C-alpha cells in the first residue's frame, strides 16, 4: 500500500555532495573511475573565494565535490557580499564534518516544487533546520534539514544550468567519459536506533514505508516519495551475533551516523561493470570478491525465466549479484569503500520488470542476497 | 666550485610524503596521472589502526600519501604500543597541515649513511628538530627536522621492503603503469626571505650553493650534495613589479612558505608527455598552456646542435620548454596545480649531457625560458 503522504511536493533525485579535503583529486578518481563528465565548476576561476566545488554528471546522475580554501581568502566578506556559490556552506563546518567521519556525503539534494515551502513544512514538522531557503540570483532556491549524523537533506527548486554562480566546463577539460550510468536510484543511511530515524525522517517528509526487513548484521526500512521515486532506505546494527554487523563497523570507523552507500542506476549494468572493472586497478573502484560459481549455478533456478543462461554467464564473469521479489528482477554489485575508511561505498544497479515507464525499487534492494550469498559460500566450501 | 661540505653522508632522495585529507583518492589520481605502481601499504588492512599509507613507485621515485583515520580508533596507544608504522605522524598535526595548507609535501625525505648521525649533526648545527631518530624493527632508522614552513628533511638510512610495517602490494592492485618516470631530480621550497632560508639550511646540512640567479617574480637558490644528486633550489618573491608574484601568489593560497614544484627525471620525456597528455582530461594531470611557436622557431638558433628538426617538432607537439647552460641541456614542462589551490605543482624534466653517468644539475633548471617564453609571447602577438 501507498498512502501518497508526501507533505510536500518531490520530484527526483537532483544531486549528492561529498565533502572533502582536495576536491580536485576526488573529483578526477571518481570520473575517471565511473565515468562521469566534468560539467560545471565553482571555483577561484570563476570568482569563488570561499570553495571548489566541481559536478560530475552521467546522465541525471549529479555527483558535486567541494572542499574549502583558506579561510584568509574570504576572511573580509559576510554572509551578504559572499561570494560562495553554495550559501550554506562554512569552512568550520567542512573540516569538522571531514575531520571527524572522512570523505563522504554531506547532501543528499531532492529537487521539490518550491524549497521555501518545504522547507517551511519540514520544520513545522519536527525537521532540524541546518540551513534557511536562500534565493540565487532569483532563479534558484536552495535549503537544508538535517537528515541523520551531519548529513543534510537538501531541497533545491527551479522558477524556470546547475546553480547560479556555476560555470559550465570548458568542453577539452569536459570529456565525455560515459560507461552507463544514468541517475541515482537510492540512498542508504547508517544509524544506531532505525525506529527514531524513521519516525523523524518520516515524521517531517510525510514518506511512507515502502519496504522492511529484520542474521546477517543488520535491521532496514525504506521511506519513499509519492511516486516512490526517492527512496531513503536506513540500516541500524543488531548486536549479539557471530561475525561482527558491518554497520556497527560503519559507525566505529565513520564517528556515528552517515551515509551508507549510494545505488547508480546503469542503462546497461554489464557495460558498466566492464568498463569500471577495467579500471579498477589503473585509479577507478575497486569491487567486493565475487560469489562462488556455485551462486550462478543456483542462480538457473532462480532467475532463468528473466535471464538467458548466456546472460547468466555474463553475470558470472562481471560478479554481478541478482534478487527478485513478486514484481521484478534487480542485478547489483557493490564496490569496496570509495575511501580511506571501511564507510562508503557505492552499488551498481539495473532493474527488470514493473512496466506501466518502470516503478521505483522495482524488485527490492538485494536483502535476499544476505541468505542466498551465504548458502552459496557454503556449498562452495563442500 | 663544489667545496663539498656536506655534515654528513648523504645518499639520494629516497621519498616524498604528502599529508592528504584522503589518502586513497590521491593516491589513485596520481598512480593514473603520472604512470606510477601501488607499490606499498600500511592501513587497517596491515595492523595501523592510526594511519592509512601508500606508495607508489615509478623506477627510484617514490611517492607517499598518508591520511589520518579517527583518532578513537587508536586511543587506547600510546608511543611505545602504537600501531603506527611512521612513529612520527600525529593526527592533529596531520589534520592542521592540512587545514593551512592543502593538499601538499610534508616530507623531503632522503637517504643518508646514518639516520641518527645526520640529526644530531644537523640539530648541533642549527637545524630545528621535528621528529628524534626512531629505529624500526632493528633495521631502519627514521629522524626529521624541519626545512621550511611545515615542511620537514626527513632522514632514513638503513642497516642492509619501504619501511618497517608496510606490506607490498597484492600483484591484482599493483598494475604495472610506467610511463618513463625514473627519479626525482630535484624539490624545490618557495619561502617569504630567501637569505634566511638558504643560511638555515646550508648551515645544518654543509650543502653548497650550486646556482643563483637574481622581472620576472622571483629570486632563486639553489643548494646540493656533495655529488650534487641532492638538489633543493628555493624561491623568494620580488615585490614591486608589473604582473603579481608567482611567488607571492603561492605564500597567501598556501599560508605561507612550503614546496613549490616537484621535478621528476624521464629516461623518455617524449613518452611521459605522450602517455600524461593522453589522461589530462580522463583523471590525470593538466599541463600549463603551451608557448606559440614562435618559441619553437627559436628553438632551432638555440639547440639546433643537439635536438634535430624531428626532435623540435616533437618538444611543439608536446608542450615541452627547452634551456641550456654551458654544460648542458634540458628538456621540462610544468603541470597546473596538483590540487584545489594554486600552490604545488610537477615538472617532468631530462637532461641532455655532462657525461662523465650524468652529473647532477645538467643543464641547469630552466630559468632562461622566463625570458624567452617572455619574447616569444610578445613576437606571436606581433
Ligand atoms: C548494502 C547491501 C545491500 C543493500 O543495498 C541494502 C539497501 O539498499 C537497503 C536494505 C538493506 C541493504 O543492505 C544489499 C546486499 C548486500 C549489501 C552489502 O552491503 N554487503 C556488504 C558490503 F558490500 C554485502 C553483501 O554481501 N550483500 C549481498
Ligand atoms: C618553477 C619554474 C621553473 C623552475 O623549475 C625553477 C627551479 O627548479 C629553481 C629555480 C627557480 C625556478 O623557477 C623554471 C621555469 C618556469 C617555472 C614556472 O614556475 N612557471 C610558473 C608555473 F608553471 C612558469 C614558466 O613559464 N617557467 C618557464
Ligand atoms: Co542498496
Ligand atoms: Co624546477
Amino acid at each position: 500500500k501507498n498512502p501518497k503522504s508526501d507533505k510536500f511536493k518531490v520530484k527526483r533525485f537532483h544531486h549528492i555532495e561529498f565533502w572533502c579535503g582536495d576536491a580536485t583529486n576526488v573529483a578526477r578518481r571518481f570520473s575517471w573511475g565511473l565515468g562521469m563528465r566534468f560539467s560545471a565548476k565553482s571555483d577561484l576561476s570563476t570568482g569563488n573565494m570561499v570553495h571548489a566545488s566541481y559536478l560530475l554528471t552521467s546522465g541525471d546522475l549529479r555527483f558535486l565535490f567541494t572542499a574549502p580554501y583558506s579561510p584568509s581568502l574570504s576572511a573580509g566578506e559576510i554572509k551578504p557580499t559572499t561570494t560562495a556559490s553554495i550559501p550554506s556552506f562554512d569552512h568550520g563546518s567542512c573540516r569538522s564534518f571531514f575531520s571527524s567521519h572522512g570523505l563522504g556525503v554531506r547532501a543528499v539534494a531532492i529537487e521539490v516544487e518550491d524549497a521555501e515551502s518545504a522547507f517551511s513544512i519540514s520544520v513545522a514538522n519536527g525537521a532540524i533546520p541546518s540551513s534557511p531557503p536562500i534565493v540565487l540570483n532569483e532563479a534558484v532556491t536552495i535549503a537544508e534539514v538535517k537528515l541523520y549524523g551531519d548529513v543534510v537533506l537538501r531541497y533545491v527548486s527551479y522558477k524556470a544550468e546547475f546553480l547560479p554562480g556555476f560555470e559550465r566546463v570548458e568542453d577539452a577539460s569536459s570529456f565525455p567519459l560515459d560507461y552507463g550510468i544514468r541517475r541515482l536510484d537510492h540512498a542508504v543511511g547508517n544509524v544506531p536506533e532505525l525506529g527514531p530515524a524513521l519516525t523523524y525522517v518520516a515524521g517531517f517528509t510525510g514518506f511512507h514505508q515502502f519496504a522492511e526487513f529484520t542474521e546477517s548484521g543488520l535491521n532496514s526500512a525504506v521511506l519513499a516519495s509519492n511516486d516512490e521515486m526517492v527512496l531513503l532506505p536506513i540500516n541500524e546494527p543488531v548486536h549479539g551475533t557471530k561475525r561482527k554487523s558491518q554497520i556497527q563497523t560503519y559507525l566505529e570507523h565513520n564517528e556515528g551516523a552517515g551515509l551508507q552507500h549510494l545505488a547508480l542506476m546503469s542503462e546497461d549494468i554489464f557495460r558498466t561493470l566492464r568498463e569500471m572493472r577495467k579500471r579498477s586497478s589503473i585509479g577507478g573502484f575497486d569491487f567486493m570478491p565475487s560469489p562462488p560459481p556455485t551462486y550462478y549455478q543456483n542462480l538457473k533456478k532462480r532467475v532463468g525465466d528473466v535471464l538467458s543462461d548466456d546472460q547468466i554467464k555474463e553475470c558470472e564473469e562481471l560478479g554481478i549479484l541478482v534478487d527478485r521479489d513478486d514484481q521484478g528482477t534487480l542485478l547489483q554489485i557493490f564496490t569496496k569503500p570509495l575511501g580511506d575508511r571501511p564507510t562508503i561505498f557505492i552499488e551498481i544497479i539495473q532493474r527488470v520488470g514493473c512496466m506501466m515507464y518502470q516503478s521505483g525499487g522495482c524488485g527490492g534492494f538485494g536483502k535476499g542476497n544476505f541468505s542466498e550469498l551465504f548458502k552459496s559460500i557454503e556449498e562452495y566450501e563442500k
